[PDB]
């Protein structure tokens, strides 16, 4: 699609069968969900955001679907006001910025 | 331009007569620096992101050129790991999201 930027720019997205939607994020270099669980173990980061520092659960090469588009990339799990897909999944829908 | 968001998508924009680089931003609301002064009166303003709230000074009439176009708007000025350029500007560009 082609997506104007005067509300905020919220796709669907889904993961083993949970259903979610979030919010594509160009400022973000990662993916970050809250409401979503993925099986087995994970590695812990810290992570950055605009408010100060949060843990995460870091899990690799996740099968995933945006807005019907399947990718696979890394997906970090934990508190966020808001579900976010970054750079590291829009590269692979080869998502552009035209300004 | 048309980018692709291998790197981060950073511009230089000047804001108030001032020149700094940016982080083009699709999932801020808002335009938020950290490096520079802005002249006048203010509001106290709170910002959230991902790692809870920061204070700001909320600038309104600021002028602003940004990818060739001279615009007038709010700025917020306060505490962040990289400046970034929200929705807000981004609406002014005419700019889009595209895949
Ligand atoms: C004036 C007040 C009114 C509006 C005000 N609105 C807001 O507060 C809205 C919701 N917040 C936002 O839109 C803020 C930005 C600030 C702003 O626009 O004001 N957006 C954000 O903080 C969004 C995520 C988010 C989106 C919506 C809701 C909540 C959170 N992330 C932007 C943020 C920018 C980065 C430079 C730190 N990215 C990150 O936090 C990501 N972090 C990363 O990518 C890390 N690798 C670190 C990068 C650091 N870069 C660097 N050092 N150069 C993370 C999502 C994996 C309100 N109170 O409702
Ligand atoms: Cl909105
Ligand atoms: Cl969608
Ligand atoms: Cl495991
Ligand atoms: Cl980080
Ligand atoms: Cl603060
Ligand atoms: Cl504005
Ligand atoms: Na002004």
């Amino acid at each position: 699609p082609q997506i104007t930027l005067w509300q905020r720019p919220i796709v669907t997205i889904k993961i083993g069968g949970q259903l979610r939607e979030a919010l594509l994020d160009t400022g973000a270099d990662d993916t970050v969900l809250e409401d979503i669980d993925l099986p087995g173990r994970w590695k812990p980061k810290l992570i950055v955001g605009i408010g100060g520092f949060v843990k995460v659960r870091q899990y690799e090469q996740v099968p995933i679907e945006i807005a019907g588009h399947k990718v696979v990339g890394t997906v970090l799990i934990g508190p966020t006001p808001s579900n976010i897909i970054g750079r590291n999944l829009m590269t692979q829908l080869g998502a552009t910025l035209n300004f």
